């Protein structure tokens, strides 16, 4: 599925996204739009040998299984398969313990360097929420 920005920004308010460990809800819009743009069944092999998945862009070294990333680890408990859904549940509380580990949302590239210091509140402008 691929989202409207706002429809996206109103299915990660409901699912508890908007100041999560104090990001606000546009940080999380402007990762998906860099990370995925917007959509849901994004896949993207890394140079290590493993494949981001989802809107998030979420990674199988650490956070899903794909069955093809050796050495690696399964911390959200999901097949990766399970970041491609149209319904974003899965990568929402995937996100939620990523972003509770240590270096917040420095964890999604797209964020760092595309979103971090910038007027991010632009991308629910707009929006009814
Ligand atoms: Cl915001
Ligand atoms: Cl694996
Ligand atoms: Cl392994
Ligand atoms: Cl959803
Ligand atoms: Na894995
Ligand atoms: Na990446």
């Amino acid at each position: 599925k691929v989202f409207g920005r706002c429809e996206l920004a109103a299915a990660m308010k409901r699912h508890g996204l908007d100041n999560y460990r104090g990001y606000s809800l546009g940080n999380w819009v402007c990762a998906a739009k860099f990370e995925s743009n917007f959509n849901t069944q994004a896949t993207n092999r890394n140079t290590d040998g493993s494949t981001d998945y989802g809107i998030l862009q979420i990674n199988s070294r650490w956070w899903c299984n794909d069955g093809r990333t050796p050495g690696s680890r399964n911390l959200c408990n999901i097949p990766c398969s399970a970041l491609l859904s149209s319904d974003i549940t899965a990568s929402v509380n995937c996100a939620k313990k990523i972003v509770s580990d240590g270096n917040g949302m420095n964890a999604w590239v797209a964020w760092r360097n595309r979103c971090k210091g910038t007027d991010v509140q632009a991308w629910i402008r707009g929006c009814r929420l």
